[PDB]
């Protein structure tokens, strides 16, 4: 009796979209207990090792335990998925909930950053590296002020491929150990990724930056950076002092991350100094322009696969459709939904018949349907479509607002090339598309403008 995963779980809701996969809150069927479940799909994700390899990181990772490091509880594989069963965290980023405080110092930053060299420290000890450490990745254990920090995705990079996907990879390159890029790595370069995470921190902007990924990556493979900035004036010697043996080129000679916990920065200002007041103006106006650029591919996204699962719902109704009618009944809509669900293997809510069932069911009861007497499938394919596409237009929406600070409505041609920069949109590309929308424009766009870019831009 090998253990599956949905005789053991059943799925809550989606937490959110991950490296490598879906998190989907998850509830035990006897105990109550909640979870947060990464579910990463074999199709769309390559493995780099053989089975034997990481069922033993499995193992490790399991027994591992720490503050500062997300525990991990089951494991479960199955032909099509790996399921990832972790203790849920609902503080959300730590950016997210830095960008909404009155004051940040010094003594903020080397708290946040002593808790992540720990985790750090700890894991290495058990010769895990991370690799692709960044914001996303320190997420804060609740909603609480005094909240501890845990670092996610330990151990996914060196059995996983990432995606080169630009939806996926927005916003690694900032972080990124120069030695990674050339491949021959070690655990240093976490010291690296946290090195600049501090450096974000402490003024507001990436040591290295550029207007597009592979501009970023040109910087970072110098390795030049500079307390050249006004803002560095505010700043300790002492912080500086880490940052440079952080963002040390050659690993060999950069400090660990152990050593970095002992230094003298450390020491100093995690013990019982001015707001950083420009600082966390520029990382309110860097996480609005990330969080942007990210939510305008995922709608993209969304609407591509709208496309894709909208025609091919009507295809498996039409055939299934024996009168020529145009009328099926619950079973049927169901049995449909599902077998879409086969051929594409993309929904980690529907993790059972009978999240589907119940999915179907929330549709029918948004038509104005007779529910047990059948039903007319065009019109369970618009509804069912429109209600996958809301999440991804209300949270585009939202970063829009979000991100227009002063509430003008509006942003301007500068910003959007900032965005699209972030976004690797080709700069050519979407000035064309933006002479289109609005022939006579002056430069800035409202929401509806912006929104009719991102549908020009994937196709429509
Ligand atoms: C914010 C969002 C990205 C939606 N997220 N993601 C998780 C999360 C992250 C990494 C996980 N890794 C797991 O296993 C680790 C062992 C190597 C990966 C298992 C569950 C996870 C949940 C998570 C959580 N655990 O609460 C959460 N809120």
């Amino acid at each position: 009796s090998t253990a599956i995963f949905s005789d053991r779980y059943k799925g809550q809701r989606v937490l959110g979209k991950g490296s490598f996969g879906e998190v989907i809150l998850c509830k035990d069927k006897i105990t109550g207990q909640e979870c947060a479940v990464k579910v990463i799909s074999k199709r769309q994700v390559k493995q780099k090792t053989d089975k034997e390899s990481l069922l033993r990181e499995v193992q490790l990772l399991k027994q591992l335990d720490h503050p500062n490091i997300m525990k991990l509880y089951e494991f479960f594989e199955d032909k099509g998925y790996f399921y990832l069963v972790g203790e849920v965290y609902t503080g959300g980023e730590l950016f997210d909930e830095i960008i909404s405080r009155k004051r940040f110092s010094e003594v903020d930053a080397a708290r946040i950053i002593r808790q992540v060299l720990s985790g750090i420290t700890y894991m290495h000890k058990n010769k895990i590296v991370h690799r692709d450490l960044k914001p996303e990745n320190l997420l804060l254990e609740s909603k609480s002020k005094d909240a501890n920090i845990r670092i996610i995705d330990f151990g996914l990079s060196t059995h996983f491929e990432a995606s080169k996907k630009m939806k996926d990879k927005i916003g690694t390159a900032y972080y990124i150990a120069p030695e990674v890029l050339h491949g021959t790595y070690d655990e240093k370069c976490d010291v690296w990724s946290t090195g600049v995470i501090l450096y974000i921190l402490l003024s507001g902007c990436p040591p290295f930056n550029g207007a597009n990924e592979y501009d970023i990556l040109k910087k970072v493979e110098k390795g030049k950076y500079t307390f050249e900035l006004p803002q560095w004036k505010k700043v300790s010697e002492s912080a500086k002092d880490l940052i440079r043996k952080m963002l040390t080129y050659v690993p060999s000679m950069r400090i660990s991350a152990r050593d970095a916990l002992d230094h003298e920065w450390i020491q100093t200002y995690t013990k019982e100094v001015p707001s950083l007041d420009n600082a966390i103006l520029n990382i309110r106006q860097f996480q609005g322009t990330q969080k942007l650029a990210q939510a305008a591919l995922l709608y993209m996204g969304s609407k591509l696969t709208s496309q894709d699962e909208t025609k091919e719902l009507t295809a498996i109704f039409h055939k299934m459709d024996k009168n020529g009618d145009g009328q099926l009944d619950r079973a049927e809509l169901i049995e449909g939904y599902k077998e879409l669900m086969r051929m594409k293997g993309q929904d980690a809510s529907m993790l059972d018949a009978s999240a589907v069932e119940h999915e179907v069911d929330q549709v029918l009861d948004a038509v104005d349907f007779d529910k047990n007497g059948y039903i007319e499938y065009s019109e369970f394919v618009t509804v069912a479509m429109d209600r996958k596409t809301l999440l991804s237009r209300e949270r585009l929406e939202r970063a829009f607002r979000m991100f227009d600070s002063d509430n003008s409505g509006k942003i301007s041609s500068t910003e959007l090339a900032t965005i699209f920069g972030v976004s690797d949109v080709d700069s050519e590309t979407w000035k064309s598309v933006l002479s289109e929308v609005d022939k006579n424009n002056d430069g800035e766009v409202d929401f509806d403008e912006f929104q009719q870019m991102l549908l020009k831009l994937c196709g429509n």
